[PDB]
């Protein structure tokens, strides 16, 4: 689902929807999050909706607009995850890290905008979290459980602004290896932080999931919050 | 918010700074933009961000220099928009035109420039604009709502370059006499074109303004944008 009327126009001039919304006390920091492999579903209303009730406003682009608009897929369904995957084969990295410039900007100048914009991405947007965060297109971005960090390690000298990252300790969707390589590279750069969960898998902030646990998601979201705040008025 | 690095010498040796953009592509035109009365805040930035968005390097230098450099003002608050005020009753308009020179001069000859170089004021910045057109500094200029434009109708033979303005028809600071008077004298010259939006006061086309409105805002932008095309290679 996307808010009715909400059109946001990339560099390219591809134009997207976003499900939007703001808490009722502006102005607000605001902060774009960056879908799954999903498209913007329920755990996006959740997070739009958690992060409303935490002082912010959020917009969560529809970054599938270019190959399939308006995708809501659930994860527990077999047939429509294994969709999800298909459209992640065919996602264009680039093309979706200016579609994210193009919501940050639109996030900047809203009527309840305080001027300051922070980016949190998971999975698929946790990898375009730390793209967008080597941009320096946020104030502040986060990441949880992003895909392939160890193949951007390049980029490490390049982030010149606060980003935050949340890794699962058991999510074997990231091989062995990885870790100390993006534990090592993150560690040369004091703007950014990555943390372990040790008994945490793959997606273990969204409840569908079966690698959720409860404990280190609120410890991850207590993170989120406590990084997030000096956006706040 | 300026550009960490970048100083600007104008016609007497003071210095001032500038918020800069550029786009993907270079070279581009270069719009210098002409604040309005409280520097470059957070409406410049997001004028900054739409015009490179648009193709355009942006360059809006620091006006309030001469005063308060790096003033950075709040129009919704009352003690900021006080402040505004005084600086703007103090503003040495010659200089303000002198400093944008200098920044249209500097404009022409970066690596992110093409050698054309526009200029877009709002506000103070529309009379200003105004007032470069007549200099001759610029290739193509224009100003939303400037104010006491009335008062400069001696220079209209002046203006031998394109410029475009944008007026609200209920804007306070142009009160009746004064709209006609502006319509007549601009009327003289060719080059000169003027739209009035007869929902709109002052300061239309910023959101954060209780007078914002958003379809005065979109119409003048388009136009503003097709104007500014010619400046593209």
């Amino acid at each position: 689902m996307l808010t009715e009327g909400i059109s946001i126009q990339s560099y390219d001039g591809h134009t997207f929807g976003a499900l939007v919304g703001s808490p009722a006390k502006a102005p607000a920091p605001v902060i774009v999050i960056a879908q799954e492999i999903f498209g913007v579903n329920a755990f996006m209303r959740e997070t739009v909706s958690w992060l409303v009730d935490q002082g912010y406003a959020a917009v969560c682009p529809d970054l599938y607009a270019r190959q399939a608009p308006g995708t809501a897929l659930d994860p527990q369904d077999e047939r429509q995850r294994e969709q999800a995957y298909k459209l992640w084969q065919a996602f264009d990295m680039e093309a979706g890290v200016g579609d994210l410039e193009a919501a940050i900007r639109y996030a900047r100048h809203q009527p309840y905008s305080n001027g300051k914009v922070g980016l949190v991405g998971y999975s698929l947007g946790g990898a375009l979290a730390f793209l967008v965060a080597a941009k320096g297109y946020v104030d502040r971005a986060v990441g949880y459980y992003g895909v392939g960090l160890e193949k951007q390690l390049n980029k490490v000298p390049e982030v010149k602004h606060p980003a935050l990252f949340h890794m699962g300790g058991q999510d074997h969707f990231v091989p062995a290896p990885s870790r100390q390589l993006i534990t090592e590279g993150f560690g040369a750069n004091p703007l950014l932080q990555v943390h372990w969960y040790e008994e945490a898998g793959h997606s273990f902030a969204r409840t569908s999931s079966s690698g959720y646990v409860a404990s280190a998601a609120a410890l991850a979201n207590e993170r989120t919050l406590d990084f997030l705040a000096p956006l706040q008025s």
